[PDB]
């Protein structure tokens, strides 16, 4: 069964033409399915989870933080800001920016989360404090998505991100209020229907965060509640050889189906 899954993932990777990274943690039996799980991949917008979590951690000692008002200026706009562009010259709260970053992948929102915890090195130090040595957020939006092969900036490994996502969503990295808030935000994601969700039965409940970037980089990280089962954590990262390659969300869906068949 395990050899079969490995063969199927290798065949999927070969067909895709790119480089595939998978880590599944099954909390029913504390098992894992790993494929290139210690290699680095550009996170792209999947890094928005760590930034939102760092804001939530800060809020544990700062009860006015989520309500804090943040001005949205023309000079804050970057390349993709579906929510923030509606609020130029007004303010949004940090809770609203967290939701926009997580549920729409809004880049202004991500930059405000980064800024309000101290910058990329502070988001990285938060990961370190959780026991994640691998995660590195080097840059802000939009440059963190370049995803150049061989470039370690703005990368993590599938294993590291799966273990950290377990801690954030199912474990004790965050206090109960803050963990529940992260889970609710991720369950409300609007961007993930073509990725991991597309490879799972319709009845399963998912909280996920997608990402895309240069070199056809196509990513998704998820917490999954299968029908009447203990939850799963799944990271699917994918990147391609050509600078202008198009996204391959089908590859993420295929990987999700391969690693969950039988559950
Ligand atoms: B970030 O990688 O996530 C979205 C795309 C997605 O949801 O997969 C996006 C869009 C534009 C810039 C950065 C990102
Ligand atoms: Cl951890
Ligand atoms: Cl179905």
């Amino acid at each position: 069964q395990t050899a079969d899954v490995q063969q199927k993932l290798a065949e999927l990777e070969r067909q895709s033409g790119g480089r595939l990274g998978v880590a599944l943690i099954n909390t029913a039996d504390n098992s894992q399915i790993l494929y290139r799980a210690d290699e680095r991949f550009a996170m792209c917008s999947t890094s928005k989870v760590m930034a939102a979590a760092a804001v939530l951690k800060k809020s544990e000692s700062e009860p006015n933080l989520l309500n804090q008002r943040v001005e949205i200026k023309k000079s804050d706009l970057v390349n993709y800001n579906p929510i923030a562009e509606k609020h130029v010259n007004g303010t949004m709260s940090l809770a609203e920016l967290s939701a926009a970053a997580l549920q729409y992948s809004d880049n202004v929102a991500m930059n405000k989360l980064i800024a309000h915890v101290g910058g990329p090195a502070s988001v990285t130090a938060f990961a370190r404090q959780l026991g994640d040595e691998t995660f590195r957020l080097d840059r802000t939006e939009p440059t963190l998505n370049t995803a150049i092969p061989g470039d370690p900036r703005d990368t993590t490994s599938p294993r590291a991100m799966a273990q950290t996502l377990r801690n954030l969503t199912l474990g004790k990295a965050l206090g109960d209020s803050q963990r529940a808030q992260l889970v609710t935000w991720m369950k409300g994601n609007t961007t993930g229907a073509a990725s991991i969700q597309a490879g799972l039965p319709a009845s399963w409940v998912v909280g996920d965060k997608t990402g895309s970037g240069g070199y056809g980089t196509t990513n998704d990280i998820a917490v999954i509640w299968p029908k009447d089962r203990a939850p799963l954590i799944l990271v699917t990262y994918f990147t391609q050889p050509q600078p202008k390659a198009e996204s391959r969300r089908d590859v993420l869906a295929s990987a999700a189906k391969i690693v969950t068949d039988g559950l």
